[PDB]
């Protein structure tokens, strides 16, 4: 643990924290969802509650090290408070997200960071027709709140939401779940804006 | 990252933060609402729940910099905790406001700041008649809690609330939503608010 | 802003914080309520929820300055966290108070402070009869939790609760609302008893 | 305020805080409850909600001072964060306790500390029979969470819970309320068993 | 107090905190549940609420001391904030866990730590059948969120959940309750809490 202590000291106690990306030093954030449960549907308010894990990955030059200078350490876990993290937000939530997992990230020697917060989210969704064979489709966009595509580019590894951990005895069965990168422009501004649209079709089980 | 780290350090670590406006150095805050959803109505307590974005803009000389001294950086994003922000509050909420977005602001080299907190607000409103074609009208004022018109002047750019992102499948349809600056006098100095007036009905 | 910055540095950075009152340096806190709304009544638990603004005032010698020395600044606003505030507490709440306003106070050059927290409070109240013409009366005492009357005295400006901002379309109309200093029982403790008589509109 | 500022500096800014008791230097904590209200009964989940004040007392050598060296101050109020406090916990709560009073304690020159947290507690209790004349009995034990009786001994000044502040218009009438020290159970384990018998008013 | 004050200053004020385990200095965490109550089931959302206390034990060289040098102190209690603690997490909770006990641990001179957080947990569970004679079985896995079995191995002292403190007047009777270490393929380790229950 001596080497890791030195590593963290060198990484976090020497320079100011990473100030976030800029147009001149943009960052790509890879986003992916593992949907565990549609927990609740409220047809009186058109809110639906999801529980999922949101995988986030990005890479910082300032987080790199040579494993040889640090006892061959190739990666470590550290509190998310010690590092910059992206401001990925649901655009149509109706309550603050509830955090279901410890806020800890994995940093590897090439400056890659992997952060996977489990969340419960209430978001805008009319569940009308969920009690049918065809089900109902709802959607929520995720993106940076303050950074445009010139500072944070989003990508997905795949358009298929990971369902391998979906609760088999949920009240709701998933018919399809996709996660799609979308680009848009606003007339005021030349910079593109990026989101990942989470689209879930589901019905009562 | 180098130039930005220098900038933030120079801007934030060298002298005290802006201490807020005074009657002698007043500040103008521009407000604009984007109403997303009327999520719920409680006819038993006369509380209605809104989800909206609130755009806040102001400008401080203390946040100015010459981009040429900082690798041509012209703006940056930073935690709202690093800067002064105005204490704009709803005057008739019935619960603490729930924050729905990251508390991060955009600062521009001319001292301009743009901060856009997404919020869920429960406020006093009698939904009697919401189930009619004419619907119901409710209103909530927003303003500084502690600063008078002599220290913080409020304005809007338009009296139309932005509805272009209103949830099309909300339980409630919006008939009308305005955001209007008001000047009040109690019993010497003016007090300013922006009155959010929303008329709505069951969809 | 330059002068206000110097003032706050001089007041807050260059001294140890006020450790609160004592028998030898007692403090008098003036309290006033502005009742905005009786939101909710729960007849199954005898709890009632109030929304109000609670005006608190007191004065500290350590918060004084000479306006001449600071560009004629006569008062300023500052976060409540920068200053000592009194531990005025409801004695019969049933849930932690919810704060509805910024925690910022106004400090004046004579050392006076004005702090007006807006709050939602659930407190012990039996609403049986609220749906009658007579209505019902409930009361809740506010006072320091740990300071006796030898350290914190309490007063009101007047026993009349401010109803000029009471929500016109509340489910509940106010038949009356008073705020009265009381002395209760080693040492005397002081409270202000908020007594509200109300009924369904 | 100057002498008090000196005292607190001397008490809190010179040596590390009391590290808590050990088998060799045990500590006695006295507990008493003032039951304010049985607010809620949930017969679908067998949870009952109490509001009460819990008086806690203990004495530390490290909090002693000679009043003669500090302008004759004999006691002061200070944030509970400034001092060690015992980890007294209900053993059968079903929700985190909600704190209803400011986190401030009173320290006296002999090193005595008094801390009186007001709390709302949900705990395990089958209310069946509450709507009868016999009433129903529920109980919850309170004790240190991590300290055995070799480190913290608990004591009560009485086994009668203080009902002098019990809400007279509660939904529930108290038939009896006791607080009994119990020894279980290399070390001995000590708790105060709060036993309340009540019925619908 | 003086000796313990010295001990804690020496332990916590000199070096950086233990930075957590790695493949080359892996750590073993022992878990055990004491189930107190099945408080609530929600058949509309398939959510069940448990109240339990979760024993966690592990051992750090960095927490060792010679009792001879510290007034024969063999152990002490200290805020969990003062020490590293494992990130043991329920894998199928539906609300943030609520902590019911002080966050304080016992550290022993051999570096051993014992931490026993009491928790209320809402987790994914279909109670259909709970009012039947056969009752219903639900399960929830616990483990490290971010460390594999290469960094944190999990163990139990028994596969029987402690029911000796189960609430006698719960709405639910416990028919069985087990806690079983599972390895899935770095190996990934969890403890599967499995509870069969029915309405009293």
């Amino acid at each position: 643990q001596a080497n890791l202590m030195r590593l963290k000291s060198d990484l976090f106690n020497r320079s100011p924290m990473y100030p976030g990306p800029t147009k001149d030093d943009p960052l790509t954030v890879t986003l992916g969802f593992t949907l565990q449960d549609i927990v609740k549907v409220d047809s009186s308010t058109n809110e639906v509650d999801l529980v999922y894990y949101e995988q986030q990955r990005w890479k910082l030059n300032s987080l790199m090290w040579d494993p040889n200078e640090y006892g061959n350490i190739t990666d470590f876990r550290t509190s998310a408070a010690d590092i910059w993290t992206p401001d990925i937000t649901a655009y149509s939530s109706t309550r603050p997200v509830q955090v279901l997992s410890p806020q800890i990230a994995v940093v590897t020697h090439d400056g890659s960071v992997m952060f996977i917060p489990a969340q419960r989210l209430s978001f805008m969704c009319d569940p009308t027709g969920v009690d049918s064979e065809e089900g109902v489709t709802c959607a929520v966009k995720f993106g940076s709140w303050v950074y445009s595509g010139f500072e944070i580019d989003l990508k997905t590894d795949t358009d298929q939401v990971d369902l391998s951990s979906y609760y088999a005895s949920s009240k709701y069965e998933i018919l399809s779940a996709t996660q799609t990168r979308q680009v848009q422009h606003y007339s005021c501004c030349p910079e593109p804006y990026i989101d990942v649209n989470l689209v879930v079709k589901f019905r009562e089980r």
